[PDB]
């Protein structure tokens, strides 16, 4: 095969004095024609490639097939309507429908008819208190970015113009006057990658032009954040405002809006600890924390004094993490048990009412509802259960099945099962592995590992079509939950950021070591996957241990350390990486393992196939570029190395069905065919 030719710049950086080379910073101008030409040459050398193994085509189809079911979210209420998300099977976005009493359920808002290729997707959606108006917020081509839009719910009738420039917001109501939604200024520039880290808050009165939109929080010095919040508390008495700088650790300010003209008092003043509402009960507010707890607790404070001073546990801290849910009068204690939830339902006067069972080990969702909801929902689902919802009666605790998932996967087919392996350090990490029932430990079995590692994110079990058909043509799938990850609580987290990220890596090359050894794979049979931060987890370990798999598949990863906080948000990651301009230690520990400056000439990699879309602004596509280049450039070996980018989609969220089924045939096919199968292991 033939890389597209790739040019070398003259730029050189400096930190600290310290020189060092970027021959591929041209990349980093996604607005260019010649960025542009790469990128078109760069998609026609891996579509080639593609398109010479032979059961490419069958993997898609499978998939397709297999994915072609009706699926059916929760139902919530408002208005005189009951609403719910369907896709009978293969639309690329989900449906709302809606139902009243007494009539036949009818399609709401689809958003496969809002553009052509389904590429436009729905986001937030916000009720007013009367329920007569919707505003939603809807994404294009899978950015960041987005645009709140005003329907009549009774006629479905647009009304006035939507609102641009927002970003990373909620849409909170104020009564039925209007509601409050974060925006950051367009940029100058391209908004795919220029800096934005002034977010402000703004109050949009229905009847008036964005222009003339009521400035809440963050224009003023004092109050400039890169993240940004506000929201009307149920019952209307208090609107909550967050502001933080980085992904971890946020201030919380509270306005009494029942009081004219009412101050904004401090929840909290300092960014050493999240804090966020869970509901409120007359002045009293209910607040998760981890505050002086690591594996967080739940608090109370009366809204006139708010201060960190006056919280009071209503639910102490435990050795387990905790996530509070609230509905129907209830706060529900979500713990995680080894990445497995467990559900305790609790009053306001924080006495536990009782554990709630489950249908087996797993991630729930749902428990979330109104204080006067009669029910509640939640659905659960691991790597071998498709996603199955239930009802909850909370006064009497009540389970009943409110729908069977309607997949063609069966439960009693796969085996999952949790090991803890051991680390460079000692540390025991857990790893799930997944697996069709009659699975032989005789080295052989092509292998996906998959790891994140960072930003507080814990990865519990949850089901994808595209996993489940990887087990079906006879792989094995093992998700790691490496420390960076909130698996166990702050200190989980801690042991992974800065300069104890290396940690991360080691536990991720520790479990591929577990895997060989216990005789689930062997090295010309494993794969190593991520998407984001788990992008770098991924670039970092295969230039670190390039003998270590066979294939490498990093997904829309950071992948140059030294000047991702030049870009878009980047610079709100800086809790979980440093930035190369904190210190020279800093600027050393992120350049010894930045997988763009340790990419050496001479060197032989693994097959791998870089994914990245050309919308993301989450984490800007030069990235992938330039790494992608510098692979072509200097590996050595035998192995291809190449970028896929997506068109017309972003970091993930809001990716058609099409765009997904194409994604996952064309990385198995890849994976498969890299690990030298000449034939599909098992019949499709």
């Amino acid at each position: 095969l033939h890389y597209p030719v790739t040019r070398q710049g003259e730029q050189v950086d400096h930190y600290f004095g310290q020189a060092v080379a970027d021959p591929y910073r041209w990349l980093e101008d996604d607005r260019s024609p010649e960025t542009e030409a790469w990128v078109k040459a760069q998609n026609a050398v891996t579509q080639d490639y593609l398109a010479q193994i032979p059961y490419r085509a069958a993997i898609k189809e499978k998939l397709a097939a297999s994915w072609n079911y009706a699926k059916e979210g929760a139902p919530f209420w408002w208005g005189r309507y009951h609403y719910f998300f369907k896709n009978d099977g293969l639309q690329n976005q989900n449906v709302l429908w809606r139902q009243q009493e007494g009539k036949p359920a009818e399609v709401f808002l689809d958003p496969n008819t809002l553009s052509p290729d389904g590429t436009t997707a729905l986001d937030q959606l916000s009720f007013s208190r009367d329920g007569r108006i919707l505003a939603y917020s809807l994404s294009l081509a899978g950015s960041d970015w987005r645009e709140i839009h005003l329907m009549d719910v009774e006629s479905k009738q647009p009304l006035e113009t939507p609102l641009k420039d927002v970003k990373f917001s909620g849409i909170s109501w104020l009564g039925n006057e209007g509601f409050f939604y974060s925006s950051y200024d367009k940029p100058d520039g391209s908004e795919l990658s220029a800096r934005t880290d002034q977010h402000k808050v703004y109050f949009h009165r229905l009847g008036t032009a964005q222009e003339d939109d009521r400035l809440v929080f963050g224009a003023i010095p004092a109050q400039h954040h890169r993240y940004v919040g506000a929201t009307v508390t149920e019952d209307q008495r208090f609107l909550l405002i967050s502001a933080a700088n980085s992904t971890s650790g946020n201030r919380l300010y509270v306005k009494d809006l029942s009081q004219e003209n009412a101050p904004l008092l401090t929840v909290q003043g300092d960014l050493d600890a999240d804090v966020s509402l869970v509901d409120n009960k007359g002045s009293t507010l209910y607040l998760l924390t981890n505050r002086d707890a690591p594996n967080r607790r739940l608090v109370t404070v009366d809204a006139a004094n708010p201060g960190p001073a006056h919280w009071r546990d209503l639910i102490p801290e435990r050795q387990q993490v905790l996530t509070v849910h609230s509905g129907s009068g209830y706060l529900f204690a979500e713990y995680m048990v080894d990445a497995t939830a467990r559900v305790e339902q609790f009053d306001y006067e924080g006495k536990r009412v009782r554990e709630v069972a489950l249908p087996g080990l797993g991630s729930v969702s749902g428990f979330n509802g109104y204080w006067w909801d009669p029910a509640l929902y939640f659905g659960f689902e691991n790597y071998a259960q498709p996603p199955t919802l239930y009802r909850f009666e909370p006064k009497s605790g009540a389970i009943s099945l409110y729908r069977a998932s309607a997949a063609p996967f069966k439960p009693e087919d796969y085996v999952s099962e949790q090991r803890f392996y051991q680390s460079k350090d000692g540390t025991r990490v857990p790893l799930i592995i997944s697996y069709r029932k009659g699975l032989k430990l005789d080295g052989s079995n092509p292998t996906i590992l998959y790891g994140y590692g960072g930003f507080d994110v814990s990865l519990t079990p949850s089901f994808s079509v595209s996993v489940a058909n990887w087990l079906d043509l006879g792989g094995v799938y093992a998700v790691a939950n490496l420390r960076g990850g909130g698996e166990y609580g702050q200190a989980w987290h801690l042991a992974g950021t800065q300069q104890n990220k290396q940690n991360v890596f080691d536990d991720f090359i520790a479990a591929a070591e577990y895997l060989k050894a216990e005789g689930y794979t062997r090295t010309d049979r494993l794969a190593i996957r991520g998407g984001s931060n788990g992008g770098l987890l991924v670039g970092a370990v295969m230039t670190q241990r390039p003998d270590l798999m066979r294939v490498a598949l990093p997904a829309v990863g950071v992948l140059d350390m030294l000047r991702y906080h030049t870009f878009t948000a980047g610079t709100g990651w800086a809790y979980d990486y440093g930035t190369s301009a904190d210190s020279e230690a800093m600027f050393d520990y992120l350049k010894g393992y930045s997988p763009l400056h340790n990419v050496r000439p001479g060197v032989s990699y693994p097959s791998t196939m870089v994914t990245t879309a050309d919308h993301d602004d989450r984490v800007v596509p030069a990235h992938s570029f330039k790494f992608a280049a510098t692979l072509q450039a200097d590996n050595a070996g035998p192995h291809p190395q190449l970028i896929r980018i997506e068109t017309n989609a972003g970091h993930g969220a809001g990716t058609p069905v099409a765009k997904l089924i194409e994604q996952s045939a064309d990385i198995y096919a890849f994976t498969l065919y890299e690990m030298g199968y000449r034939e599909l292991p098992r019949q499709p």
